[PDB]
């Protein structure tokens, strides 16, 4: 099991951060739960999160600040709203809810740097 | 009327590279064409293209290099499959195409540097 997302996002101007989160095994028929989660001191702090039942459909509806898309071994995250204390470390988490056997995995954290519009 | 994009975007190892494209003034009932193309030397070459009639809806749904997603005021775009030598100047360019008026804008392109380690 592996989830992998990049080491370092730049922010946008307007405080938007979008990348990818990927993951290992992959198949056809996944449906995923994915969550974002900022790192600080020797805690986190969960963004937001969704599920994904099939691909070509936007998740993080109920969440203002967040979105994506998924299609199979990878989700196109979007988190918006960003300022200048938001910089930091993002962590992508990642459970396969079907097919079975279920799994769990989360990356190494993608650090967002919002700077200075 | 005007089309903003970020300045710079790290792709991400597996040659991915996702960023907004934003355009103003927007309203509720917007429908939009967008087009992405890459510059060169004097000329442009158009990458993708898609047409959003709905937000929450995902596009470029003929392109398996591209994706994106709409929502008013904002597209957000992913490009893939992009290698070492893709790197360079992206343009974003939207069409209001309705509610009238017509309106076309385009960004000063982002730069995207891709590294496929
Ligand atoms: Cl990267
Ligand atoms: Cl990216």
């Amino acid at each position: 099991i592996q989830v992998t997302q990049p080491s370092v996002v730049l922010a946008s101007s307007h405080g938007v951060a979008s990348f990818p989160c990927e993951y290992s095994p992959s198949h056809n028929t996944d449906e995923v739960r994915v969550t974002v989660l900022r790192q600080t001191n020797d805690q986190m702090t969960e963004v937001c999160a969704t599920t994904f039942t099939e691909k070509n459909t936007v998740g993080f509806l109920d969440y203002p600040f967040c979105s994506g898309t998924f299609n199979e071994s990878r989700v196109n995250l979007t988190i918006q709203g960003l300022r200048a204390v938001d910089t930091g470390l993002y962590l992508c988490k990642v459970e396969l809810m079907y097919p079975p056997p279920y799994f769990v995995g989360m990356g190494n954290g993608t650090q967002i740097y919002v700077i200075d519009p």
